[PDB]
């Protein structure tokens, strides 16, 4: 189930975050534009760049301490506010986290293991609901 | 579901409120003991006490409102807050919380309504969970 998949995407980390994150920013381009130094780079580029996969595995090692933090897939509220508040962020809209869940989803049901996708999707949703009552428009 | 259940029992708010905390005394006589004016009496003499009524009326005006202002049964955690807070609180555990959800849902469960009981059990649950971080023993 949910926390399965934690353990499951925490065992191997690297690998998870940086297929997931070409995911998103192949399935949306339109998103590289907030990574400056992505652009230009096809996937095999990018995984050959140091920086790529430090910063890749710290976005889902934040995630996924997130989601264990989380009662039912609902996040905590002070988690939320850390999200919105980094300075990394202060651009973005809900809209942006929406587009990365929907392919963490699409990824996760494409994929051979055995993902709690519903719970995922939940949790997405739920995140962004908290996102926007912590004042993200 | 979860919300119309909501609006289930705020229909007849009266009614459902004194069924339920009727049927929890009587699953778990000891807990009678917090209520002081209550020991010895039958359901019917319970009934005809204004102060029982109007009690318990009180208390699931702020159990719907809190199930109503939850996120996939998990409450605020300002209402979990209040809760433990409340003066009247000060001498329970989250056994008693506990014991009260039990017997609520075995009411749904047995009624002839179609409550979602498997979600109440859920809200019961994440409460509880939500009132031990909130400090209650
Ligand atoms: C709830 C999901 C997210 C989490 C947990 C998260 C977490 C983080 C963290 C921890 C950093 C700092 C990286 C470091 O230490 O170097 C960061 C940076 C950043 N994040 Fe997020 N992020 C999330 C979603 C997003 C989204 C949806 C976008 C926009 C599509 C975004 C854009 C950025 C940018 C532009 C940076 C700085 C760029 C960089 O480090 O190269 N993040 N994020
Ligand atoms: C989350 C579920 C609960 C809610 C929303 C709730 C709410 C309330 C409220 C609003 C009052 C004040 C009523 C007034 O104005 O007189 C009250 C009083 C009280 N509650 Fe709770 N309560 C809950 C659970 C419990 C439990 C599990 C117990 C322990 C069996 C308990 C014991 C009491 C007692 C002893 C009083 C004062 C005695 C009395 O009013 O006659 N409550 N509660």
């Amino acid at each position: 189930g949910f926390k399965q998949d934690i353990a499951t995407i925490r065992g191997d980390l690297r690998t998870y975050a940086q297929d997931i994150f070409l995911a998103f920013l192949n399935k949306y381009p339109d998103e590289r534009r907030y990574f400056k130094n992505y652009v230009g780079k096809s996937d095999q580029e990018l995984k050959s760049m140091a920086k790529f996969g430090d910063h890749t595995e710290k976005v889902f090692n934040l995630m996924m301490e997130v989601a264990d933090r989380a009662t039912d897939c609902v996040p905590l509220a002070s988690d939320a506010n850390t999200l919105v508040q980094m300075k990394q962020h202060s651009s973005l809209t809900t809209g942006n986290f929406e587009k990365l869940f929907v392919a963490l989803v699409e990824y996760m049901r494409a994929s051979g293991q055995s993902f709690d996708s519903q719970s995922w999707d939940r949790f997405g949703k739920n995140l962004v609901s908290a996102l926007s009552s912590a004042g993200m428009k």
